[PDB]
């Protein structure tokens, strides 16, 4: 229940250890199904002696898929092609995962797979997978068949359909960890026509939402030279590249007040600093934080320009210099898999 994990680099969910499932109505894998809605469940529980935090979770579906966590639904997607990235914080002991998928296409072929990358308390990780321990059923999903309250001890096993790497399918590809399409390069106001002068600023993103409960961050982040990022005024990463982008997981976040704090340098030339923000929390709701002009900015950094509750008088709202995709830099970057 304590959490001793830290701030560390992001650490990417991956399908290769996970299997497509469907109903095995058609007995054999990635065969002809018919159009329909297909439910399927697993209940994970934590192993002894560690509590499960949160969760990166990457889905992917033929032909389309509803995801649930402990009853609340959190993402809808559709294509086997690339994977769906998701964010949600998890009970301590034991979590029930449900995912409605549906054939669109008559004699086509159906299934669903997903890895579930569960971070405990203690700072470890362990994936959990689409298999055959799945429960389904071979009729359309009963009413709150997602719910916990749904006892789901008759239903028959999942049938798999294929391997990540041998399917109909062939393997999916991981998305980015999260988007740069959203967010702007942001800088101090005296970046000004493609550039800006050699120096150090700071910008501020405080997110407060003071009747929820936030569990983890997950942050993606590059800045024209160099930054170093800071949550609640601990070092949590620094880079030096806008052609690769870092991304990093924050497992201990404050409950209710979070401040983001960068040190970007630029060396010379047109300047610029980026990020996407996710934060989940415990209602299994998230927020996305992008940065734009509602970040503070500052041209001399202050002593303690980190810490979360300093007097922010004097500091400007940034600059926004681009959405992401503007010229100089394009829209290239290299980001992390989800
Ligand atoms: C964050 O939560 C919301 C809902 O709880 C999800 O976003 C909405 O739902 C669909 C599902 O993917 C999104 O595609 C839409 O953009 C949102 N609805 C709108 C804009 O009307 C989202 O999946 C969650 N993000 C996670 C779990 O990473
Ligand atoms: C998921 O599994 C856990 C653990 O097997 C279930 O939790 C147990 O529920 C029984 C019956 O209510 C309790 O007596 C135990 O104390 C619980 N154990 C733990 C470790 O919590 C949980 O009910 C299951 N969830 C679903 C939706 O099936
Ligand atoms: C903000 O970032 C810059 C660069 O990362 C810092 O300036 C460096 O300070 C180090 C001390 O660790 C010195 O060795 C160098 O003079 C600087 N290096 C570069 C590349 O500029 C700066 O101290 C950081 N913090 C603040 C508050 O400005
Ligand atoms: C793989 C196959 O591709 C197309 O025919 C349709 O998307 C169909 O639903 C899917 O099963
Ligand atoms: C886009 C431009 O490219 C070079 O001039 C340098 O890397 C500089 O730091 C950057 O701003
Ligand atoms: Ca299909
Ligand atoms: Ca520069």
């Amino acid at each position: 229940c304590k959490i001793t994990a830290t701030p560390s680099q992001f650490q990417p969910a991956l399908l290769n250890a996970s299997k497509w499932i469907w109903t095995g109505e058609n007995p054999i894998p990635g065969g002809s199904n018919i159009i329909s809605t297909r439910p399927f469940r697993k209940n994970i529980t934590a192993p002894c002696g560690k509590c499960s935090v949160c969760a990166t979770i990457v889905v992917a579906s033929d032909d389309a898929h509803t995801f649930y966590v402990n009853g609340v639904r959190i993402g809808t997607g559709a294509g086997f092609r690339q994977g769906q990235a998701l964010f949600v914080a998890l009970q301590p002991t034991w979590n029930l995962f449900a995912i409605a998928g549906q054939n669109l296409v008559a004699n086509s072929p159906a299934g669903i797979m997903a890895s579930i990358l569960v971070h405990f308390s203690d700072g470890t990780s362990e994936t959990f997978v689409t298999d055959e321990s799945w429960k389904t059923l071979r009729a359309a999903p009963p009413e709150n068949f997602q719910l916990p309250s749904t006892n789901d001890s008759n239903w028959p096993s999942a049938a798999v359909q294929g391997a990540y790497q041998n399917s109909v399918w062939g393997p999916p590809v991981l998305p980015p960890v999260l988007p740069l399409r959203g967010s702007n390069w942001i800088w101090t106001s005296d970046n000004v026509n493609g550039a800006a002068p050699v120096g150090s600023r700071a910008f501020r993103k405080t997110v407060n939402q003071c009747t929820k409960v936030a569990v983890c961050a997950t942050v993606l982040i590059a800045a024209d030279d160099r930054y170093t990022l800071y949550v609640n005024g601990a070092t949590v990463g620094s880079g030096s590249s806008y052609t690769v982008a870092d991304a990093y997981t924050i497992p201990n976040l404050h409950p209710t007040f979070n401040t983001f704090a960068i040190n970007a340098t630029n060396g010379g030339g047109p300047a610029g600093v980026i990020a996407t923000i996710l934060i989940t929390y415990s209602d299994g709701s998230n927020e996305t934080v992008v940065t734009d002009a509602s970040w503070k900015a500052i041209q001399t950094i202050p002593q303690g320009f980190q810490p979360p509750l300093i007097d922010e008088f004097g500091w400007e709202s940034a600059k926004i210099i681009g959405a992401f995709g503007v010229a100089p830099w394009g829209a290239g970057m290299v980001i992390p898999s989800a």
